[PDB]
């Protein structure tokens, strides 16, 4: 089977704004998680064809990855910071859903999620 179209990262019909939480999410949270040693499998959509994962898109109906989240931030696609947090949460739970406790990729995601949760606890108050 082919891969599905990647998640939308730009929509010309949506309104745009700048918020201090959205600015922090791109310039602090994502820039820290991206440089992490376990970030690389989450820096682009799951390429089920290249990775030979035929049942991936039969199980994962809501795919998400950091490449898409970053593109969404740079495009001002998110209005709220909650939408960006939901997407990171979707990325992690998708990994725990498809894979099993103890698999190497699940250990990688757990460590990335731990840094993410810590960086989100330091999120500034809305101005």
């Amino acid at each position: 089977s082919m891969n599905p179209p990647p998640p939308e990262t730009s929509n010309p019909n949506k309104p745009k704004r700048q918020t201090n939480q959205l600015q922090y999410l791109l310039r602090v949270v994502l820039k820290t998680l991206w440089k992490h040693q376990f970030a690389w499998p989450f820096q682009q959509p799951v390429d089920a064809v290249k990775l030979n994962l035929p049942d991936y898109y039969k199980i994962i109906k809501t795919p998400m990855d950091m490449g898409t989240i970053k593109k969404r931030l740079e495009n001002n696609y998110y209005w709220n910071a909650q939408e960006c947090i939901q997407d990171f949460n979707t990325m992690f739970t998708n990994c725990y859903i498809y894979n099993k406790p103890g698999d190497d990729i699940v250990l990688m995601a757990e460590a990335l999620e731990k840094l993410f949760l810590q960086k989100i606890n330091e999120l500034p108050t809305e101005e």
